């Protein structure tokens, strides 16, 4: 029972983007990944151990792209514009995999097992978002930005990038003489 | 009101739709929305399969019906603060008074009720009734107000509930309240 965890992973993330994740189970994997159900479950006992790895994986997506903003940390770059700037980017990448990513990050909705992970992308948003603004303005720029996502993902509503910026614009405090 | 057996067989009437909604949520918050279809909707409405099909064809339908009964879980709670309509109505901390209201009810209600609103996410057919929900949302405060804060209530609303609901992060309404009184304009007048 070698290094066959990746090609699972990597599978079961490849059922929940054409199944869905109703359709993610310890055979459908093994089958899609090409390996015995029993390697499946050595890696993966619980189903919950398995969606919590496809999680962290998926989360990789929207992480990227923070990564490919540094701006997101320069004092004196626009806050909410370039926050604005990156949603456009992360819903504008592979439909389904926008879809897929935010499908697991919500199934932790009614599954105890993935809050953690789920709370793992707001953790490292909120803390990058800490050192330009302050904690409880960096913990509603994170809810919202979330919303507003989940808003175009579930209305079907193209993103609307200069809404995206007034809205994210009214959640930071503006800066006193002192500052 | 018109008795049933009255106009039509009573297993075509609306009385019989509702009891195969009404299962349908029972089926949604017992074994998740992955367990609802025709199926399992039929068992624990304790009616025929052919019965189900009759008032919903397709599965779709089916959870399109369930989703916009399963909405008036946080609608009523909307509607017991009238408040809210009154124009010199304090938004933001009723607002945030009718989330810790709704997320304070029975948890495993406001669960099916919200997996039922995500699913809309990949069911295109769901979209529209989400769309919907949107729109009613911001309705309750677009004509004192703006555009963009009436189409952003529900991303606000939804980004709160879902930072409770995803983490275990117990529901903070003074937070809640600076949120919404960030994105509502304080009103210069009353």
């Amino acid at each position: 029972d070698p290094e066959r965890r990746q090609r699972i992973i990597d599978a079961a993330i490849r059922v929940v983007g054409q199944k869905g994740i109703a359709g993610l189970s310890h055979r459908t994997v093994a089958a899609e990944a090409d390996v015995p159900l029993g390697s499946t479950t050595y890696h993966f006992a619980t189903l919950d151990d398995l969606m919590v790895a496809a999680l962290r994986q998926a989360n990789e997506g929207f992480a990227r792209v923070v990564a490919a903003h540094p701006a997101l940390s320069d004092p004196e770059a626009d806050l909410s514009g370039e926050l604005a700037r990156v949603l456009g980017e992360w819903l504008g990448g592979d439909r389904t995999g926008v879809e897929l990513e935010y499908e697991l990050y919500l199934a932790a909705l009614r599954r105890p097992a993935l809050r953690p992970v789920a709370a793992e992308w707001a953790e490292g948003v909120g803390a990058l978002l800490a050192a330009r603004t302050d904690p409880t303005t960096a913990r509603a720029l994170v809810a919202v930005l979330d919303g507003i996502c989940l808003q175009v993902l579930l209305t079907d509503t193209p993103y609307d990038e200069e809404y995206a910026r007034e809205v994210l614009t009214r959640l930071i405090p503006v800066p006193a003489t002192r500052d």
